[PDB]
């Protein structure tokens, strides 16, 4: 757009936006590096861990616009429960090792979510 707006948010909070986490899914528990979106409407990650990945691709990223609900877990600030409108799996769950690795990403992806969904 200009230095901020359309494009340059995704671009911007992309760098910061990457970081290697354990997810966890009815589906799978993976750890995982998750990142944005080239286009920048969905969350997309690429498994953290090593070779031992099963799917040898994105392990199914979901669309930011989708979140209903972005906050840190309660009883384990390390981790991150994040409630989005989805299909077939459980509800996202972003843990880190520390907190104050964590509590960075969804200070930055909420807002980017912001920009989106609370547009």
């Amino acid at each position: 757009s200009a230095k901020d707006i359309k494009d340059e948010k995704i671009q911007q909070y992309r760098k910061t936006l990457t970081k290697i986490v354990k997810i966890k899914t009815a589906i799978f528990h993976e750890t995982v590096k998750v990142t944005c979106s080239k286009d920048g409407k969905m969350l997309e990650w690429y498994k953290g861990k090593n070779d031992s990945d099963g799917k040898k691709k994105p392990i199914g990223s979901f669309p930011l616009n989708k979140i209903t609900s972005i906050r840190t877990k309660v009883d384990n600030l390390k981790s991150l429960e994040i409630s989005v409108s989805s299909v077939h799996i459980s509800t996202y769950l972003f843990t880190f090792k520390t907190r104050e690795e964590r509590e960075s990403w969804q200070n930055n992806l909420e807002s980017f979510r912001k920009i989106m969904s609370m547009k």
